[PDB]
């Protein structure tokens, strides 16, 4: 069997070469044309498989496995609309730099024709998002077509780790008959390639005249899956305040120089002249702080550990493509700069601000109170996955010194795929998901992975019956007559039926009090639905956004 | 063994199928990777080859071969930047709807990699301009890789004829070794395909209220390689004036209803009220007429025999995708109205305007005087290829009732590849090329085909040492300190040396008096360089542009 | 009016910010729609313009200015097929990593429509080649239209200098009226931005198990515009032979470990067993050495100082993105071993090989002898620009220890734009061009830059009236009847007329004896045409390709 041999050799060598570069699990979607490679993944004894019927949720689930395992994961689907369902997670992968390996199976080269049944053009179909894309040769007996696997995987490997990391696309034409020879297990190897690892440094001589000024600020944004330890060391030696995003992983250390309440301080009118700012990582969540960067005259230095850097919210004076740890290690040099006065001011504001939050949280009965209680209930060394919209903004204002991790899909900021991404992380981590009802409806299909494979994850569902974030927009007042139809968008759905469909336990609370004396338990994966009111949430959030306004004028 | 026989079969079949759908000649550029299909065309007894070392001029030479033969023509190049040089003529073919078949050879799929030596991405590299692009499978002995030719040639044929006409692209990977079995001549077939022929008609009931209004106008723009006879029939029966562009192929008939001086008329301040206009073809050359279309309140009907209709310069009231003949034929079987005084008003403007042009052409000493003489010197039933920039504007104003044809690359309006396109038509037609010096410089490499292949074609070279069209720009006054350097851009080239290099005879005229008593009949192809001055040309053109202002006010 | 001020503020700020990021030259092509930006470049007192009517040659001319100045250069053209003529130089810039800045002028959105007169789609029209593309907004009075220039310029700057270097695209729509206010000279500023610099390092310990083996080779390909000195330092300490390409810039040092005759050695039948190879830079010219790399089972390391690494001709076992100097200074932490015998075998072969080459050049009378004599004549510390096809193969075989630099277009290996690229380099460096007749005809229009602006550059034209390189192909014997028509392609042109047209001096040599006893350097730029015969060249080259056979007796 000349064809069966070549197809088996190609498909089994490809799966092993994916293993050789770090792939340990794949998410497969059912289909006919994907048969040869699907069987290779299942037969390979060191590649775990996950079968997912929904291609959209499957790709977001794989994004979750990548964020949880810190390894590249591959997805495999058949030809046609299946591949088109990958685009949302591929788009989030592009911005968030997720090493997602997209494999689309195709008809053989001689049979392809755009416009035929189930025949879209798949070659370079993700060109808008990926940095690597290749159309595999058809399998034959020659040595050159096998070496293409080694040749192309070596090129592709530069996009799976380091700063060039991002989604890649292999298009794989397969000729009938499709089923390979399952006896050739000798071609299912488990070798391990040596991966290149670098270390960077910069000469900061021309920068010491800035860094030696007194009123300096370190601003750390999204830093999931990066190391941040040397940021704390530089801050301790040089007395520099750190404004730390929730996704910076820096608030859990309880560092005496970490400022967590900056979004409330700036919202309430904090206005200080600062000499320089060191923006590290992806942008922060705080709308008000990002707007302050577009107004300050401070010297701006941006530090980001990826290629294709974007300088949101404003072009800095210099942009460094380097890891935060390597950057701050180049900056350590004995100097006699006293800025204790500058640091003691920020340490003092943060003290009073942390106190005012605790006073608001004692009298709060709104959605923000529910979020504060979940923060209190989360065990140390555990993790929260926070959905987009308001949950991630409440975490910013409310997470202070708890030793926990928070994760999010803060790349494209979509409300899609949150369930699937959280579940993928729960495969490897102890995580609890916090989500609004619109995102929960968006990726309801994602719960199938919990039902079929018993992935342990509780879900804290905030149900204010629509889009709450829009209450804080000007259209609530300038388009009152159309607000609830265009922006409210209530579903009115009974999510207790969702729990029974996907075999979650269900509990509903109508006040923070019942939530306070309850206990989240890992006996089974359960959905806790907390009922809030969007109008009530807006009123109470307004109270919170101006709580610090008195201390600012008082400290002045 | 099998490889040579599989490669021969695929490549000889592909060449034979191209013949079956209309291809009779190809323009090959040298290279190694293009070996198998290059030898196929040369071996095929009914496919003529042209070998051109400059891929840019080669693609424009193919465009000319298409325009002169009215049959699709293929170009073949090797992998790499050879394919990238095709892009200018591919972009011109997208707008002008030229059925140019673009064949790029590639390395085999298993060896492909963007960034390797001589390795750009050729798959869908012309996606920005073509309506059909295919990456062929590597040659096999199986029937399905051979049937892919029959399958994709049938799909690609819809872009070679009719309204979907335009450029198409095949990327052909070839595996080493690349030489085919030249003795397998049985696979070099010469079948001829039967092809669909349609006729269209529209329901004109909801257009009769417009068409029965008196003050109507038929505006015919670019109609190259299209049939226009029923336009004259409808105009005769219904007393409608025809504002005929030079490229409409209508001015040569000396029809009593064809107005040739509309551009000067509208330049001189014509401001008649019009009930409706029927715009047929691609946009006209006249900037002033296209501005008037953005101002008139007339009912606008657009008629174009091609898909992807663009509606320059303004969206009409209705757009019909139909040939001109099939459009006017569907309106002919109707009753008639009396609009004779409207037709005669226009006929009187044309008679006096033509009399004023004859007067101007006796005094003038500028570039437009040279152009008018060439029209007079052109033998009847012969053709002219007009460059872009000023020459196409001067033909618009000066070509009246002469029985000649005029062609031009009026899609992208590029100054590139003019020489090669003109020579391409010259293989099939009696053609004289009129061209400015900068465009002559641009495609000087295109002259190689005249030397190597003995293409009889004379060249009238209008040399004013720079870009004369920019004299009529507001920058000539508003940016005078920088004008000559930025817009003038003289070369100072002695084009007699170009004539010697490419084995052209040469003659240089400094005045229109010498050119008038000269003769363009030549034993060998020859280059006539006519020396003019850009400022002198600007000043005399402004008199020409305003000449009809007094006669217009006397109507 | 208001439009004239907003337009002026846009183009004057755009041109200044280009200067701020390093642009000093711009090559403008005439057109109407380009008027605003064209006058801005002319009016700017510290940007020099070149005016070129042929966009194809113009873009290759800019490539040469980038190579000569080692700065980014911008090109500007009007709408339509003018931009399409840029494609070949952009393709070469993609592979060779040339920071070519492509500026295409476009109609405003109200007149943007594919199919309209002179209206091709220009936005992302270079998606196939460039690393950055942007469609500028139409100028208006808002500050954000200006701020987009500062924002986008910082992003685009990362593609102009480092390992991410490559062609970038700006499409700029301009609305009538087009003339800017030339009295607003205050907006044409000459600030200079600070640009980041890094130093990388790898952990040599991961390669330890390989680099302690004795039969190791360093193979250095195209390294032009790169630092190369630490390769010599590393090879000296560790006794490693260096096979050096002409474009490696390493042959001009007479380093005891540099091998320049490897190609002839392989052609002459050299067989060798290698423990490891370290491939540095872009691929080597030698077909034999690249074919050998596909057959050896040595451990292979690839090191390139650019992103988007391709691994031609075979997949290495590991590949590093790092400069050669940073890589080898990292390998300098290892202790040495004993491979002195291995080095001696290579040093002895190179000694006899150089004597055999010198012997050949005394006897040869073909195209080869002309090239060998041109190298001898060239002044030291001057430079050659070598065309593709045979001249670059002959320089590989004949260039030994002459103290000169060699440059070429070795990305896409096209025969287009060679003349213009050398001329661009001659503006910043002392260079003589060596080019075959078919490539000379291909870029004949590029000589306009020499007539108009009086660039000093001699041209050595190897005229054999056809494609000489195809003599060495299997087609010469397999399809001999069609060879002259399809591969020879004689033009029969008398290039004395080309010299008169572009105001060059002309001298024609029919014998190597005439050429050896002549003087080339002169006050005026000269075209030296050396008539040779393709058939005799093939035969004499056969003797050269076997001139080193009597030195090879045993496998290395
Ligand atoms: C895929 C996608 N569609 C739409 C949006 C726009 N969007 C942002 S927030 C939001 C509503 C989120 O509602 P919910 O999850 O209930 O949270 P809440 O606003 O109540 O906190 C929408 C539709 C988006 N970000 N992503
Ligand atoms: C490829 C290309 N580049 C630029 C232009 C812009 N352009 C239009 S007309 C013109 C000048 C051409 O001058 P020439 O052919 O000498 O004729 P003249 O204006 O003197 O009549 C130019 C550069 C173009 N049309 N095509
Ligand atoms: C743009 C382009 N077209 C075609 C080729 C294919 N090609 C490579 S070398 C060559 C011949 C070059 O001839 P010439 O400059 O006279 O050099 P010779 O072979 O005689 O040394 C050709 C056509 C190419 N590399 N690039
Ligand atoms: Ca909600
Ligand atoms: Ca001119
Ligand atoms: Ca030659
Ligand atoms: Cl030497
Ligand atoms: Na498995
Ligand atoms: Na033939
Ligand atoms: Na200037």
């Amino acid at each position: 069997g000349n064809h069966k041999a070549a197809l088996t050799k190609q498909v089994f060598t490809f799966a092993s070469e994916l293993y050789a570069y770090g792939v340990r699990e794949v998410v497969i979607s059912p289909g006919s044309r994907s048969t040869p490679l699907a069987l290779a993944f299942e037969a390979h004894p060191n590649i775990k498989t996950w079968i997912h019927p929904d291609e959209r949720s499957a790709a977001f689930f794989a994004v979750g496995l990548i964020k949880g395992s810190e390894r590249p994961v591959a997805i495999l689907c058949t030809s046609g609309t299946a591949a088109a369902n990958y685009t949302p997670a591929i788009a989030e992968s592009q911005i968030s730099r997720i090493p997602l390996i997209v494999l689309t199976s195709d008809r053989p080269h001689e049979l392809r024709s755009v416009g035929a049944p189930q025949a879209i053009n798949q070659v370079n179909m993700f060109n808008n998002y990926v940095s690597y894309e290749f159309d595999m040769p058809i399998a034959d007996d020659s040595k050159e077509t096998i070496n293409a696997i080694y040749y192309q995987m070596q090129i592709a490997s530069q996009y799976l780790y380091g700063p060039h990391k991002g989604p890649i696309h292999f298009n794989l034409p397969f000729r009938d008959p499709l089923t390979p020879d399952l006896n050739a297990t000798e071609l299912l190897t488990s070798e391990m390639k040596i991966l290149p690892h670098y270390q960077k440094s910069i000469d900061a001589s021309a920068l010491r005249h800035i860094l030696n000024k007194k009123k300096g600020l370190i601003i750390v944004g999204d830093m999931q899956h990066q190391e941040v330890d040397q940021i704390l060391t530089y801050s301790t030696i040089y007395d520099l305040p750190i404004l730390a995003d929730p996704l910076s992983h820096l608030r859990k250390f309880d560092h005496p120089n970490v400022i967590c309440t900056y979004d409330l301080l700036f919202r309430s009118g904090l206005d200080l002249n600062v000499d320089f700012v060191i923006r590290v990582g992806k942008p922060v969540i705080s709308k008000k702080l990002n707007q302050w960067l577009k107004k300050t005259d401070a010297f701006q230095i941006l530090v980001q550990n990826n290629d294709k850097i974007d300088v949101f919210p404003i072009a800095p004076d210099i942009s460094y493509e380097i890891s935060a740890n390597d950057f701050f290690r180049s900056l350590m040099e004995d100097t006699t700069i006293n800025r204790v006065s500058w640091l003691e001011k920020w340490q003092c504001l943060e003290k009073k601000g942390r106190k005012e939050i605790k006073c608001y949280l004692e009298q709060a009965t709104d959605e923000s109170a529910f979020v504060g209680e979940l923060i209190k209930k989360t065990s140390e060394k555990d993790a929260l996955f926070i959905s987009n919209s308001m949950p991630i903004r409440d975490v910013d204002n409310l997470l202070l010194n708890k030793n926990i991790d928070v994760y999010a899909n803060r790349g494209a900021n979509g409300i899609d795929g949150i369930v699937s991404t959280a579940l993928g992380m729960a495969v490897h981590k102890r995580i609890t998901l916090l989500i609004g009802d619109l995102s929960f409806y968006h990726d309801m299909n994602g719960l199938l992975m919990s039902k079929l494979n018993n992935i342990q994850m509780n879900i804290v569902l905030l149900n204010n019956d629509g889009g709450g974030i829009f209450s804080y927009l000007p259209q609530k007042e300038s388009a009152t007559d159309y607000f609830e139809r265009l922006f409210g968008t209530p579903t009115g759905l009974d999510f207790e039926y969702t729990a029974k469909l996907y075999q979650f336990d269900f509990k509903r609370f109508n006040s923070v009090s019942e939530f306070k004396n309850a206990t989240l338990l890992s006996e089974t994966s359960t959905i806790y639905e907390l009922i809030t009111n969007r109008e009530d949430n807006f009123k109470q959030h307004q109270i919170l956004y101006q709580k610090l306004s008195e201390m600012i004028h008082d400290t002045l």
